[PDB]
This record gives C-alpha cells, sequence and structure tokens, in this order.
C-alpha cells in the first residue's frame, strides 16, 4: 500500500531514464505524503521541472529545490514542517532522506544515497529508498563533482505516481 513515484531524468535535455521510490508511507505518513503530492504537482507545485544542484560521486545526489540551487523549496504544508521520526536509517545506496537546515526544517528537497551515510542518521529523516532505476542514479552520479556541481544540467523532465 505503500506509494510508488517516479522521476524521468535528463542530462542537458537529453532523455536519460526512469527511477522509482517506494515511499514508507506506512512509516513516516506526513514525510511521504509531502514527496508524493509534490511529485505529482497535484497542489500546483512540485519538482516536475527542477533540477539536482548538488551531487558528489560516492556520496549522494540532492535536488528538489525547485530557487535552483539549494536555498529554496517548499512544502505542501505552507511551512516548512517537522522531523517526523528517525525510524529509518541511512543504510547504503538509494536511500531517499530528507534535506534540511537543522531540526525541523523540512521543506522541498531531498537526497538520494549513493552509499552507507550513517552519520545523518537522527540528523535527516529517510522515507523511502529507490525500487528501480537505480542504475540511472549511478549515470547522474557521474556528472557531480568533488565540490558538487554539476558538469551537465540534470533535470526531472517528469514525475508522478506510479500503480
Amino acid at each position: 500500500v505503500n506509494p510508488t513515484v517516479f522521476f524521468d531524468i535528463a542530462v542537458d535535455g537529453e532523455p536519460l531514464g526512469r527511477v522509482s521510490f517506494e515511499l514508507f508511507a506506512d512509516k513516516v505518513p506526513k514525510t511521504a505524503e509531502n514527496f508524493r503530492a509534490l511529485s505529482t504537482g497535484e497542489k500546483g507545485f512540485g519538482y516536475k521541472g527542477s533540477c539536482f544542484h548538488r551531487i558528489i560521486p560516492g556520496f549522494m545526489c540532492q535536488g528538489g529545490d525547485f530557487r535552483h540551487n539549494g536555498t529554496g523549496g517548499k512544502s505542501i504544508y505552507g511551512e516548512k514542517f517537522e522531523d517526523e521520526n528517525f525510524i529509518l536509517k541511512h543504510t547504503g545506496p538509494g536511500i531517499l532522506s530528507m534535506a534540511n537546515a537543522g531540526p525541523n526544517t523540512n521543506g522541498s528537497q531531498f537526497f538520494i544515497c549513493t552509499a552507507k551515510t550513517e552519520w545523518l542518521d537522527g540528523k535527516h529523516v529517510v522515507f523511502g529508498k529507490v525500487k528501480e532505476g537505480m542504475n540511472i542514479v549511478e549515470a547522474m552520479e557521474r556528472f557531480g563533482s568533488r565540490n558538487g556541481k554539476t558538469s551537465k544540467k540534470i533535470t526531472i523532465a517528469d514525475c508522478g505516481q506510479l500503480e
């Protein structure tokens, strides 16, 4: 019953592939619902057309700032929302987790881990995992850099809910 969402990724405007996620609504319903709604666009805003602005190989891909550089984004709740819980841990590649600016400042930015990142446990709310297309995340990762700047424009060309 956990929702599935997809991103169709493009690189300098050229199709790359689809990444799909399981969202752990059974665990973290408020956080899963935020990401689900932003992916469908059903509130009038969300992830379609946004970019992955920070990619560090071996670490994570970060996106969801739909100011396009890590300073913006907003939740579906009209303000930034609380850390729902830290039940789920950063256990390896594919983990989907909320970016934030300190305790209880969740908006729309998220990251996809490409490694185990246990130092983030208890700081960032894990709320999903890649289900299909981890290979597409691995292809995206190669356009990142040590300081996170991407060498090509990585975009969510389309997104929505599956099944």
